[PDB]
């Protein structure tokens, strides 16, 4: 019947001819469930949820064993942010039909949105069980795993996804991030480079690639990548602050001062960006306009806590503070404890002169 | 009901002891296949090719179905250099005993050592069907596979041998060389890194690591390597001649100068090293000496294209164009795929107004390295001068 025309207009995005043909039909065969189904679906592609859940309900009132109809209702519920009800409907529709892949996917979605990470992954495994070719779902699953700390399991979904669809940059980039978190630098670089080689316009691939080469200390390469990132997104505030950093390490204290600032303009929040500029100013030869920058950053927030025990409680292994705190504790009869603090400070920062110099005195004030 | 107190001591590495017990064991029981075989293994171990193969002959006269008997006998033939003799003994020993692993292995060596490579490949394969956990035997397969081009296969092997033995250092490095040869700079280095994290004295590991960091132009690191590699092998010439280039690359022209001279010491016949020392001199101004090294380099290797092409440059800069062209032409004869030489000449021609004959070489040097920016600029100019 017009089911042909309907399915046509609907395929052609021409949602109005669709809805027309449908009502026509429905008014002749009030039982055509696939129609009340199509309708529901249509009013959904038109943000018209109420009319969507309405026809979904008509479908059920004509046949309570339609897995799809409870899915559709589940979809109208998820958007209205009504997660419990979305889930409740997805689970039923899956009871009526255990091989309904779309339901498993919708449900995973609502589940994660609702907090249940474990359920979500159980749904993806089911989904993948029935259709191991959905490489995107593999990936999404891999993400949830990574999100939960199961990197090796994540590493597997990604590899499997790549295996299922060799040409799929997202995968490699995600797989590259797993390796990075694992300290497997050369591997991260390899995947990122591969991600990028696959989709040149892959912004984040370029940012991540630059970040690893940065950490690896391979600056020229680290740069070439950051630049290529900025060309794809001239406004990325963080990239600047990082690119600048590679410039300051490379030995261009000037361009750092230049680029560090511009970064701030992009987002006057970057605290690290200010203090980094302060240290860059000290080298340039301007201690005065360096300290203000230090304050500026410092003033913006107590986040870093540089502004002792509390700063220590915040910053683990902050040699500087371990030295400061130790001095006071030492010039207070509590040398024995300061000694342990300096010791720790010197264990943190091998080249902390004042620390060996302070401890030598503390250990000498213990003999007296 | 035999007297086996003889094999106990034998196993300890106490040949004579065994030999003594044995001798008497046969004296009473002149059919000690086990004694004769043990005897032959001993002698062979201690380089007694003649005695070794003698007891073995006996153990065969007695029990002819002794695989290990023919294998030991063949081992001696191989050692002597007689591969045909040794190959049939290994084959027979296998007909008799199919599950005879040392039989397959020993076969592989001799086969490779002879010529058949796919044959020695089979031996390795079967020997692995009987005991898949013999990893050191997996590598050797890959190595053999690699040298045969099939890298994807050899890769499978190294990949597996590591699965079997994760701490199998040589495994890594070797797999590393497959990625490098495949242009997988990042993997190739990643592996070469395990190869050394695991075994910190793995020379070839370092020499391989830096050799690749270098062609990726990651010179600081590539120096940490060769430095290491050289700490393990103080007089390794080739490693000097490569460290030198990494220096020259980072500006330190004087170090490279010394270094290249060191590497030449540890290897008089070292063209490439000369032809590079020259390059170094040529840039420090010492263009006289520079011309001398390229002279030597072309003395040692009358066909050294880079020495050819680079000496022509020095000649073009002395007005010596005709000659500069003879050299540019000799270097293109020794290597028709020489992008550089192709434009270098295409420049001397363009400077003489021989534009058409200059396009010819600029086209041919671009088709040989589509990334040649310089040859693109020049050919751009010539085409213009032909249109004004
Ligand atoms: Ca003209």
């Amino acid at each position: 019947g017009p089911m042909e025309l309907a399915h046509r207009e609907y395929q052609a995005g021409d949602f109005e001819a669709a809805e027309r043909h449908c009502m026509q039909l429905w008014r002749q065969e009030p039982d055509n469930t696939g129609v009340l189904l199509l309708l529901s679906s249509i009013h959904f592609q038109c943000r018209r949820l109420d009319r969507s859940a309405h026809f979904s309900t008509l479908a059920i009132k004509q046949n309570p064993l339609l897995a799809e109809a409870y899915s559709n209702l589940g979809n109208v519920y998820k958007e209205r942010g009504q997660l419990q009800e979305a889930i409740e409907h997805y689970r039923h529709a899956l009871r009526l039909k255990p091989d309904f892949i779309d339901g498993y996917i919708n449900l995973a979605a609502a589940l994660v949105a609702a907090g249940d990470m474990e359920g979500a992954v159980q749904a993806y495994v089911s989904a993948l069980q029935y259709n191991p070719d959905l490489y995107c779902v593999r990936s999404d699953l891999g993400n949830l795993l990574k999100a939960l700390g199961r990197l090796e399991e994540a590493k597997a979904c990604y590899l499997k996804a790549i295996e299922t669809q060799p040409n799929f940059a997202v995968a490699w980039s995600n797989l590259g991030c797993v390796f990075n978190a694992q300290g497997e630098i050369w591997l991260a670089i390899h995947h990122f480079e591969k991600a990028v080689t696959l989709d040149p316009n892959f912004l984040d691939a370029y940012i991540n690639l630059g970040n690893v080469l940065k950490e690896a200390r391979i600056f020229d390469r680290a740069v070439a990548a950051y630049l290529r990132a900025l060309s794809l997104s001239p406004n990325h505030a963080v990239v600047h602050g990082n690119l600048a950093c590679v410039y300051y390490e490379q030995g261009l204290i000037d361009l750092a001062i230049d680029t560090y600032r511009r970064a701030i303009e992009l987002q006057p929040h970057f605290p690290d960006a200010y203090c980094n500029l302060a240290n860059a100013l000290k080298e340039k030869g301007s201690v005065a306009e360096a300290e203000d920058c230090y304050n500026t950053a410092l003033r913006l927030c107590p986040t870093h806590a540089d502004s002792y025990r509390k700063a220590l409680e915040v910053f683990p292994e902050f040699a500087a503070a371990h030295s400061n705190l130790a001095s006071v504790l030492q010039q207070q009869g509590k040398l024995q404890e300061a000694l342990m603090h300096y010791k720790e400070a010197i264990r943190i920062s091998p080249t902390f002169a004042d620390a060996y110099s302070n401890m030598g005195n503390t250990l000498k004030e213990m003999q007296d």
